[PDB]
């Protein structure tokens, strides 16, 4: 019953949209940069709700105005049931880091393999979408369509590639 929250997908027939990243961050990330998370100009935001949790568990002011984000219904952004859901749900050796790191990493890989399933690539028009995890941890051990950067280095890649497209229009 817990779909992936992406418009136009048959597989789970919805707020996302497969034509831009799918931005998947950690619970550091939102605490740490919960000013850029409100901002316009980052949408496609897949919010893990062990990730709302951990954010919950760690910063009640920040939780509240994560909240707020989702019950605003104005941001491109979807709250996805990891926890719920029977191919992503993982059970806690291990640290509350590390399986909140592997929570995050199921999910994204998850997310990954179904939006390449649900918008296969269409020869020499486009690719499959790309799932980014937004954090500071080496998520994937230091899937083609899966990634893992800061929020920094996803945001100086995004400048490096408009760059690029503003060079070759000119
Ligand atoms: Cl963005
Ligand atoms: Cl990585
Ligand atoms: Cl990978
Ligand atoms: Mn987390
Ligand atoms: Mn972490
Ligand atoms: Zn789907
Ligand atoms: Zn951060």
């Amino acid at each position: 019953d817990i779909g992936c929250g992406t418009v136009g997908c048959k597989l789970c027939a919805s707020s996302l949209v497969p034509t831009a990243p799918i931005m998947i961050p950690d619970a550091v990330t939102i605490l740490h940069n919960m000013n850029a998370m409100e901002d316009a100009r980052i949408q496609n935001i897949v919010l893990l709700s062990t990730v709302m949790s951990e954010v919950q568990e760690r910063n009640k002011a920040i939780y509240a105005r994560l909240q707020r984000l989702v019950g605003g219904e104005r941001k491109q952004c979807y709250v996805f049931s990891n926890d719920r859901h029977e191919q992503t749900h993982c059970v806690m050796e291990e640290t509350r880091s590390d399986f909140n790191d592997r929570c995050v990493r199921v999910a994204g890989r998850w997310y990954a393999q179904h939006l390449a399933l649900a918008f296969p690539a269409v020869t020499g028009v486009a690719e499959i979408p790309s799932v980014v995890l937004v954090s500071h941890d080496k998520l994937l051990q230091s899937i083609s369509n899966l990634s893992c950067l800061t929020l920094r280095q996803f945001l100086a890649g995004c400048v490096t590639a408009g760059t690029d497209l503003l060079e070759m229009i000119l």
